[PDB]
This record gives structure tokens, sequence and C-alpha cells, in this order.
């Protein structure tokens, strides 16, 4: 019985970092539209599970859950699900560090954002040029065209 | 009324020349699946006068054709046409320079050959690299994803 | 000018030093010169480290000034200093912090796949590059980049 | 032995195709830079015999030559240097055709231009992308760098 578990997240963002553990975890296994809708509901249920534990921004949380693939689906019996909850004031320390991690993921952000806009200019280089190949093998050649 | 015409060439790749002009004198207007399915067409209707004038494959020819295009589509009265002639042992000078052509224009077909392997080859990273990018980006972003 | 690293655990606080290095003076220095100036700073941390009995699976802080000069770094080491904190004390931290290990080793692996196709990519071009003017010499009256 | 021959070309084209052909028959015997020197080398030898000839621009030229590759250079017998003259009112049929290859030629190479264009906006984002792998190995991994 396979197993999501994030580890310590800044509650901030846990949201992410299940979806995030989703994609990884069902790699391969069910398509990428599944793992939001599914990392999406579990996502809303443990909000409002975190409001009854009185949780903030600023605290760190912890989450483990089960779940089985299905005939491509996700589903995951709940209450296998445990949130384990932690208040900034108790764990100061451990509190700090997870801004830390979460500020050098947000930093992180930006150079993928540059990448994108790379790989982007080149897939579209690539059609143009791809394109062009054929254009030429048209009106200079006698080869296969793509007719 | 719009007019192709092909120029000197070898009967050998007659075929060739006229979908490679067609192209030209049509681009953006017409559809490569129009192209290509006219200009098959046409060049039968050349090959049944072309053994009607018997004429051989290292001869020399001339093709000028009016055509006209209606709603994408490719049009052309066929009492337009008209297919000069020229025996190899007549011009052997002409002839064999149209030789030099095909075999050239051939020799360059290798080349393309090779690039498009090679534009093909690219298209492949280009498609991994973007979709490595989407799987980094949902694996270790909070970034907006071409899923949701 | 300060470099300071924040939370990290003792086995890759290496590193993070070097990493956050390299965002800070991105310009200002060639890395040759980051890797230099990182390695020996890095060092005469591990020394003064030991001295302190730190195992590998503690965490520590590291904080040091240093300044750009005639495009070599040196700091001085009067500023630096450095905070340590046992597993055995924040056993829930040092968690956390090996946590962040195991995900960082695991994006390198991410990012080798990605370098093995930037790669295959930067070689293609070179090929087509090269291959587009070989086509310009043999077919074209057109100007060469060898005249 | 080796042995460079244009077959007809327009005597415009004449300075080029000799240069195409040299390319093509010595590929990967010598450097290019020594290729465009040997071929400028002999272009003007051509051209002043071109002129001696009385030779005008619309005529069509065969060349033959042979030459001998030394220790990475290009050394032509000069005087195995043969030229042949087809002016136009003799050939008024051939002069034409070589008049369209000619044009051809040169409706091609503004493909090949843009061709270019686009095999240096990628070669640029190779070398972008590739360096942003670097930057990220350095500020997000411990893994080995170009720098050590």
């Amino acid at each position: 019985a396979p197993k999501l578990m994030t580890g310590f997240v800044r509650a901030s963002g846990y949201a992410n970092k299940v979806r995030r553990v989703l994609f990884a975890i069902t790699r391969g296994k069910v398509f990428p539209e599944e793992v939001v809708k599914a990392a999406g509901e579990l996502n809303k249920i443990i909000f409002e599970k975190l409001q009854e534990m009185g949780v903030k921004k600023e605290d760190v949380v912890r989450i483990s859950v089960d779940f089985n693939i299905e005939d491509g689906k996700i589903v995951w019996n709940l209450d296998s699900l445990e949130i384990e909850t932690y208040k900034k004031e108790e764990e100061e320390k451990l509190a700090l560090a997870m801004e830390e991690v979460e500020h050098m993921e947000k930093m992180f952000e930006e150079t993928v954002k540059e990448l994108e806009a790379l790989s982007d200019k080149l897939r579209e280089i690539s059609k143009e040029i791809s394109e062009l190949v054929e254009r030429m093998k048209q009106e200079y050649t006698g080869l296969k065209l793509r007719s």
C-alpha cells in the first residue's frame, strides 16, 4: 500500500509540497491531469482539517497518507491520513529553517521560468526549421513530401 | 489569368520540375495536399501526350499552361496547355546540360536528406527538453502547469 | 557584502557555501575564482568545525563578510561566525535538514538528465551549423565564413 | 589523377561554380581557406583568359583543369587548363537554358540565407541553454563543474 509523505513543510506551501511529491511518486503510472485533480481533492481536505487544528501561515506541518492507483485513478483511504502540527512558538528554530526552505524554492522558481523561456524560444526555432526543410523539399527537390 | 511555365527541363525529371514550380507560384494561397494532387493530375495528362509525341527520356521539353484558383482549389483549362519538344540528337549540346543539371539536382537531394535527418533529430530534443521542463515544474515548483 | 548559509546539515555545508557564493557574486567574479575562494574558506571551516566536535548529522549556521577586490574574493576571517546545533538537542530540526539533503541530492539527478539533453542539443546544433555552411560552399555563390 | 570540371555554366556564374566544384571534389582533403584562396587564384587566371576569348556575360563556358593535393595545398597544372566557349547566337537555345539555371540557383540562395538565420538563432539558444544548465549546477547542486 503506497504512501505519500511530505515531511517537514511550512504550512504556507504545504499544498504545493503534497502535489510536488504526488507527481514524483506516481510518475509514469498516471496522467498528469489525474495527479492535479487528486492532489487538489486531498489538499482541500487537509486545509479544512488544518483549520480545525488552528494552524497559522508560519507554522510547520507534516503529512502522511496512503493511496492506491486503480485503473488510472488515485484513491486514498482518508482515514490512513495523519497530520502532525508544530506551532512556530514552540519550535522557533525549525520554523525559521522552514521559511528558508520556502524562500529558496521561490528563488528556484525564477530559474525555471528562465529555462522555460529558452526551451520555448527553441521549440519555436525547431518548428520553423523543420517546417522550412519541408518547404525546400517541395520547391527544390522531387523527394517524398509530407502530404 | 496567371500561368505556370517550366523552362528547359530534361524529360527524365519533367514530373518533378512541374511540381517544384507549382508550389512556388502558389505559396500561402493553396494547400500542399491540393497542390500535390493537381501536380500529379496535370503531369499524367502530359504523360499521355508525351508517349503520343514519341519522346524519349534523354530529351528536353518546355511546358506552359494557364491556371486559376477557385476557393483554394486548383483549376486549369487544358486547351491552354502547350508542350514544346526537343530531340536529343538534334541539340546534342543542349541535352547534355539538362543531364548535368539533373545529376547535381539529385546530388542535392542527398544533402537535403541529411538536413532532414538533422532537423528531426533536433525536433526530438526540442520536445524532450520542453517536456522535461514541465516535469521539473511539476516536481519542484508551485508554478502553474500545462495540466491544471 | 555578506554570505550567510542559514540552517544546513553539516554534511552538505560545503556545498551550501559555494552554492550561495555563486549566487551572491554572479557576474562580478569569474567562476574559477568562486570555487577557489569557496574551497579556501570551506577548509577553514572544516578545521574550525572539528575543534568544536561536530558530527555529520548536526546542523550549522555560517556567516562571513567578504569583499570583491580587483576580481578576487577576500574575507576577513574575524567577521566569520559559526552556530552549531547537536542532533541530540534539535532532533526535530536535524531531521528536517536531512530531509532537505535527500531532496537536494534527488534534484542533482534531474539536472544531470537536463545537461544530458542540452549536450545532445549543442551537438546537434554544431552539426547543423556545420552542415548549413557546407551547403553554402557547394550550392551557392554566397559569402562563406572563411573569406 | 584528380580533374576539376564545371560542365555547362553561364559566363556570369563560372566564378562560383568552379569554387563550388572545388569544395565538393576536395571534401575533407583541404581546409576551406586553402580552397577559397586556390579557387580565387585560378578564377582570376581564367578571367584573364576569358577576356582574351572575348566572352560576353550571356555566353556559356565549360572548364576542365588538372590539380594535385600537396601537403594540404591545391596546386594545378595551369597548362592543363582547357576552356570552351559558346556564344549566345550560336546556341541560342542553350544560352537561355543556362540563364534559367542561373536565376534558379539565385532563387535558391535566398532560402539557404533564411536557413542560415535559423541555424544561427538556434546555435545561440543552445549556448544560452547549455550555460543556464551550468549556472544551475553551481547554484543549486553540489555536482562537478566546468570550473574544477
